[PDB]
């Protein structure tokens, strides 16, 4: 009897996927890490040189990050005393290493504490942000100019971004962005001054005597945002001038008439950049572009080159509007936009001209735009099978778009249906990273002729591994709801017996534009619970999900906590219909927007569901922050959508509660989804006389990810699941 | 078959103990709420009649909180919009109503938001602190007088304690005493400037959208402490056009050479007054005695009537020095202190003489001085039978120590073993209040010839009730350890059948000089596990429990976490060897101090122990406040005691509990046991992956006194007892 897949399998990472991380440093060559040394490989032949030996920084004296290689390879950036923020943000030491002379630079040094960093897209300029001002290095031994003065910490931002701008519009701490040689760089400044706090203890290691109130500007739903503002300085002129003037370019008048949001930077060319503008009421975005004038020094955008992209049954892109996509000219561009029948397909743009040609069109939706060359536009998509779940690279042909060619679809069918792409830097070559069904396969390929070139890792030594485990199976298809397809995936148990009565986990997200059903391999807690305890996990796309159209999507547009909660409780009577499922032992667990959906399950009364566990749940929308909350639910005022916000809490459900086993689990320093809506879930629930189950964790965050917590927060929930479902 | 005491039963108090709250008004009578109406009754006879009718105030408008008589009978203080503060602290509103015009006095009223109150001892005149100010009024229709100027919120208080000094030194928000005729006025000034403020969480209401920090000035074990002075002012001759003159008493030489503390405040006379003053080492007390000076307006306390109290094996009184009671002269004095044996007993001081002479000796242990006249000194001792959990009353003639008359011992001897009192004006009166090993039972007796004049309130109503439900028993014995006895109890389900195996449930608190062995009638938690679940509910008084000698009660002094945390484990060990004790079912629970021992046990690797819960506890001691502390553990400093508050955590201990079950609950709202505590406890024990069971609750304190999360958290500790023991 070959073995299981167990908790401590998974805690522990006995079973281990190989990836094939590498970097692009140029049309022909990238970096790749081998027994800490930094090899530099050809993609056209698989040769390899070592570019940095292993034994560099033995005497370095500080555990090194990561690097960032300077465009033109001349020097590195070698990055230490990481300290982790929010999702993305960190501070960081830097050094400069200069690579032809072998020497650290010791002189004029970027300072402890720097919240940003970035080399110039050509040479070896570097832009920093420091106390919230940028500043730029010419040369990286040379004195830096300064380029702002107002950076003020928790109040003013130049260059980064504020907490709710790297959450829900920039997924980046940086806001800062170079022109394509370098030659300007333009930045955002962000304006906290009257946006409100949130203030939470960290008690820290237990040496410190009185814990720490944290406080970050971080705006709920309905409260005062952020203001900003965006500007473009010359770095060429810099060091000609005292103070290099910051050139401000200003929102429209239609953005400007009301609060708005700064969503996307993207430049054009060396002298045209655009910019696109969101209104707090997230229906309605503009895209400026904006041409430098040479006689002026001023950057001037015409109303002849602005865009509208609106919608009328619900917000502005998938999370925010797409970016543009410019042809070498800067005279047209493509754009992922939703179309007549609510599916997103690429447009074509003129600059100045306001209608677009769609290229692609279908009942299926595309990804993203991944590279562009002047006779070829490469995209992934969920066209392939009718498969809204899988992914595959495309080539359209920009002279006949009647030419497309799948890339990867029929590479390997069986073990591949889930493709992401990673292109040189002219799209010379790409390397394909297949991440299901089967095991990852990372492969390299030339775009002159589409021809394979060779596997880089096919995980053959992980396939030896689960030879010898009773792994579980992954089933995907789809259940018909009101004449509408809606899929769903089964982590089913080895040696499964359709006979057999099986106890059903429902494992829950269910946020707009979300997916969890997919092709997607994967070794998690599901795989454990399925493979050693004998449990379905099941996973539903119900209304407002993505990657279908808008019909689906913005279903739930004004509307969270109706449609997607209700459909979660279908897929499970649906789930019991199908005859292996014990209708007596049905569970149901998510994070985050799955905590959410699962207390609000639990709390509908249904009686479908015997127990469920929330991990760091949202409790109520006015608890959330203003970005990711009014993009679906509008603003909380008795004007606009205030009477289903006071509708949809986890609170107003407490007594319904009584019917359930509930487990209520949040981080003390979850900054993200404040511990506050777990203390009003439960408060709600003592002032009813309902037993529950609960823990905090100490100094944890939203991800809970910290490698004790993790093994804690998974032992935990297992003994909790057991225990409902009547396990040894 | 008749019922059982309930969980029900406990949590919905349906089995009510009565009580007589009396208010004595003289030497001979005293009022008594009766049907909402006040009643005064004569003592000698018995006979009433109503005082104030029940009816006076239906138009008030207000829900009235409490009343206040002045001492003539001519006023009474009506409380009304009462707000919690900490244990003793709250604001309220004020109303005066005349009870000879009857009519509510409207002019020049107690302003709302009163941090305290009070009537002088004689009259009518009042002082109140309000924003942390006192004011007086000689007449309740007259303006006030301001006395101090210098109240500001967390910092100066005047007349009013700070929290650390509120909790741990007067039990007392005032920090107000008139003299005996109320012709001065003496009060304390607490200056915290430069204490550091524990700051937590406060989530409110639903409808709070971003929770409340609440700050509050809290010594922590070695931080800067509060400074205190002391004031007299002189309310006969306050001026409407002249600020009022508070003359200063500074404390002695031996204080002001460091950090103190003002421990006690006691009237001697009309014209002199006593203060202790305490040492931030609390090994050393003086007490000053103060004359006023009527040439000179000044209060001088002469060297000569110092009197120096002082510690060799521990600090200095039970939880602080005693409080002295003087003569009618004020000429000399009787306070309780311990002898030469380490007893404590009651000393006989000359104001200027430094020897005193005790007046009572044994292997046993002066409570409290209850009254004092020419010929008597009454007292509250736990001498009879050799019982340190009995309390009985006893005088003892002044001009013949030799006669003491034991007053309440053969009263009731098999119903009653703990008895305190409460005497008229002049002694001439005293009510008895038994209240254990039976039921409550309330007397009235007249000092002259001891008679026994009335019953008041027997509890007649609840034995009929109790008839019909299968009570519980109470066994209080001793076990011997190292040639001492302890005592312990034991709470034993009905019909106890001494052949049968119960599980057995310790209920600890331990802290220095408590008792948990004694001989009181309690309706509680065990009351229930014994009477319906069948459990023995076990507590013992080990090292550095309180009654029973210093030699006891100073064994944990420096070392808290060690003689009292092994001492209940060897009960446990011992009880485990009973016959009628299951070794495979034994917990231990505890709240407080109790939860810290608790944790500690568990900590301790013994194996006697399967289970246990810890309520709010200590996990560092530099966690907690100064003052209580610093009384028991001296500095954390390396020139002190810093090494055994480092060794005597319950993190330290976290391995430890991975073969026990342990469930731990804290209100996130506790000022006194932070959250914190918890908190570090919760992020040990995932840091060495042990597996336990958490429940914080929301916005409560210290008490988990709400009647929502009481009866949660009783609910929930029932279902883990129960689970623990295999009980259904
Ligand atoms: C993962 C998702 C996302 N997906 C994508 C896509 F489509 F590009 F893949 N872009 N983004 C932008 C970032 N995304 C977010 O949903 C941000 C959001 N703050 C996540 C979140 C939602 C919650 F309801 C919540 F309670 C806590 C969270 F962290
Ligand atoms: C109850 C006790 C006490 N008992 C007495 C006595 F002897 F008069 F009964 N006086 N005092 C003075 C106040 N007392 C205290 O112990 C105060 C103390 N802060 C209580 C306490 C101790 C802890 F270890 C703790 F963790 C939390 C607490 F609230
Ligand atoms: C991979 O091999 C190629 C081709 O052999 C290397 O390119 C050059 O090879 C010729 C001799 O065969 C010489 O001109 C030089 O030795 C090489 N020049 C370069 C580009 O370095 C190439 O070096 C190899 N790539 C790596 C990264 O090792
Ligand atoms: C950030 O925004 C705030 C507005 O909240 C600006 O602060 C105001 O500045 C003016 C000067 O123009 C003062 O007279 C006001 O008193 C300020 N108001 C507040 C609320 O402080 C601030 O200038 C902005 N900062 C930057 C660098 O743009
Ligand atoms: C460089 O130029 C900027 C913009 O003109 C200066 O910033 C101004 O500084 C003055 C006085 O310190 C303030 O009154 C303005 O409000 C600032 N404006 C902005 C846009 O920040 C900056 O101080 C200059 N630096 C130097 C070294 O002269
Ligand atoms: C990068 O692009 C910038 C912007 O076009 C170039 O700067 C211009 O250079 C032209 C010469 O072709 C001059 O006419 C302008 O005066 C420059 N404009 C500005 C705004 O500086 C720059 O030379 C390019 N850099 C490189 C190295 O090619
Ligand atoms: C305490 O509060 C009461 C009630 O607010 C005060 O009496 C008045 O109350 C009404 C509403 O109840 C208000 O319109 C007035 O502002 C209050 N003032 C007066 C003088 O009528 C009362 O004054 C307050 N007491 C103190 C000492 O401020
Ligand atoms: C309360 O005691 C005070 C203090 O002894 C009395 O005040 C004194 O009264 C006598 C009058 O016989 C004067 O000689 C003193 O000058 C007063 N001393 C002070 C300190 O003011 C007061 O008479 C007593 N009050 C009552 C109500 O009995
Ligand atoms: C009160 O207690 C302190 C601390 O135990 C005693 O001060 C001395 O301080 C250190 C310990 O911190 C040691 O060197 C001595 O053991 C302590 N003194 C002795 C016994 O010599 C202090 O003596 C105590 N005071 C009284 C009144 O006994
Ligand atoms: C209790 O009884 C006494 C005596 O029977 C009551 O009578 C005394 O006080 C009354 C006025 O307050 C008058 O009736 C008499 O002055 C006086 N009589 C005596 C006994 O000398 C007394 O009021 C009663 N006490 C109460 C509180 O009602
Ligand atoms: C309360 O205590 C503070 C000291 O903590 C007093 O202010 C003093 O301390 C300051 C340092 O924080 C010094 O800068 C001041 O010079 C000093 N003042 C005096 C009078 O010495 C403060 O006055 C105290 N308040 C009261 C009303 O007693
Ligand atoms: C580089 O150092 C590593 C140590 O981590 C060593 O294992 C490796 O063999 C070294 N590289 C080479 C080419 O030997
Ligand atoms: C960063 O901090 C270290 C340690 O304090 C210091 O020695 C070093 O000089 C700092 N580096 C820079 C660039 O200031
Ligand atoms: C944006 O949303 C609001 C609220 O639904 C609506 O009233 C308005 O018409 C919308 N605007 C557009 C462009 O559809
Ligand atoms: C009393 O003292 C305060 C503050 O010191 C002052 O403002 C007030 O005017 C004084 N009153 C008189 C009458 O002296
Ligand atoms: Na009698």
């Amino acid at each position: 009897t070959r073995k299981t897949y167990t908790l401590t399998d998974y805690l522990k990472n006995t079973y281990r996927l190989k990836l094939y991380s590498l970097r692009w440093i140029s049309d022909h060559e990238y970096l790749y890490k081998q027994e800490n040394n930094i090899l530099v490989f050809n993609a056209e032949y698989g040769n390899s040189s070592v570019f940095l030996e292993n034994s560099t920084f033995d005497e370095f004296g500080h555990s090194i990050n990561d690097y960032s290689i300077s465009p033109d390879g001349q020097f590195i950036l070698l990055e230490y005393n990481y300290v982790k923020q929010w999702r993305h943000s960190y501070t960081a030491s830097y050094d400069i290493y200069d690579l032809n002379k072998r020497q650290l630079i010791t002189e004029e040094r970027i300072p402890n504490n720097t919240q940003w960093v970035t080399w110039s897209p050509v040479g070896h300029k570097l832009a920093y942000v420091w106390n919230n001002d940028i500043y730029v290095k010419i040369e990286p031994n040379l004195p830096s100019y300064r380029i702002t003065w107002t950076g003020k910490e928790d109040i003013i931002y130049n260059g980064i971004t504020d907490w709710v701008y790297e959450e829900e519009v920039f997924s980046a701490y940086s806001a800062l962005w170079w022109s394509p040689n370098g030659t300007f760089l333009a930045y955002a400044q962000f304006n906290d001054t009257e946006v409100p706090l949130i203030e939470y203890s960290f008690y820290s290691d237990e040496s410190l005597q009185y814990p720490k109130t944290v406080r970050v500007p971080y705006p709920k739903a309905g409260a005062v945002n952020p203001t900003v503002k965006f500007f473009v300085v010359n770095t060429d002129s810099l060091s000609s001038v005292t103070n290099a003037t910051s050139i401000q370019i200003t929102a429209p008048a239609s953005m400007l008439i009301g609060d708005h949001y700064l969503c996307d930077v993207t430049w054009a060319t060396q002298e045209r950049i655009s910019l696109q503008w969101l209104r707090r009421i997230q229906n309605y975005s503009v895209m400026d572009i904006c041409d430098y004038d040479e006689s002026s020094g001023r950057w001037n955008c015409l109303v002849a080159r602005q865009h509208i992209e609106m919608s009328t049954t619900g917000w502005v892109g998938r999370f925010r509007p797409s970016e543009p996509h410019f042809t070498l000219d800067g005279n047209s561009f493509y754009k992922i936009i939703s179309n007549e029948e609510g599916y997103r397909h690429i447009c074509y743009f003129q600059i100045d001209k306001k209608d677009c040609t769609f290229i692609t069109k279908g009942t299926w939706e595309v990804i993203g735009i991944e590279a562009l060359t002047s006779d070829y536009l490469y995209y992934i998509s969920n066209e392939y099978k009718g498969m809204p779940g899988g992914r595959n690279l495309y080539k359209i042909q920009l002279s006949d778009y009647t030419k497309v060619t799948c890339l990867s679809c029929e590479l390997n069918p069986e073990r591949c249906q889930y493709y992401s792409v990673s292109f040189s830097k002219e799209a010379k070559y790409y390397q394909l990273r297949c991440s299901g069904p089967g095991l990852p396969l990372y492969t390299l390929h030339s775009s002159v002729n589409d021809k394979g070139l060779r596997v880089l890792e096919d995980n053959s030594a992980l396939d030896k591994m689960l030879q010898n485990v009773q792994m579980p199976s992954k089933k995907l298809d789809f259940i018909i709801l009101n004449e509408t397809k809606f899929w769903y995936q089964m982590i089913l148990p080895p040696h499964f017996d359709k006979s057999k009565k099986y106890p059903l986990l429902l494992d829950v997200y269910a946020g707009p534009c979300s997916q969890k059903a997919d092709t997607v391999f994967r070794l998690n807690w599901a795989t454990y619970l399925a493979s050693t305890e004998n449990i379905i996990v099941a996973s539903f796309d119900g209304r407002g999900s993505g990657y279908q159209g808008d019909k689906i999507m913005h279903a739930i547009n004004r509307r969270l906590g109706t449609f997607e909660v209700e459909d979660q409780i279908e897929a499970a009577r649906q789930f019991s219909k199908m005859g292996f499922v014990d209708n007596k032992r049905i569970a149901i667990w998510g994070w985050s927007y799955g905590g959410y959906v699962t207390s609000m399950v639990l709390g509908s009364g249904s009686g479908v569901f015997k127990c469920g566990i929330a991990v760091a749940p949202v409790s109520r929308w006015e608890y959330y922050d203003s970005v990711y909350t009014e993009r679906y639910m509008g603003l909380p005022t008795p004007e606009d959508n205030l009477d289903h916000y006071r509708n949809s809490t986890v609170m107003s459900r407490a007594e319904n509660f009584k019917q359930v086993e509930y487990l209520l689990i949040h981080g003390t320093a979850d900054d993200n989804v404040h511990f506050q809506q777990s203390a009003q879930i439960s408060k709600a629930l003592v002032d009813v006389g309902v037993d529950f189950q609960a823990m905090w964790y100490t100094d944890e965050d939203h991800g809970i990810a910290s490698s004790t917590a993790h093994q804690h927060i998974y032992t935990h929930m297992s003994h909790f699941i057991k225990q409902c479902f009547s396990l040894p």
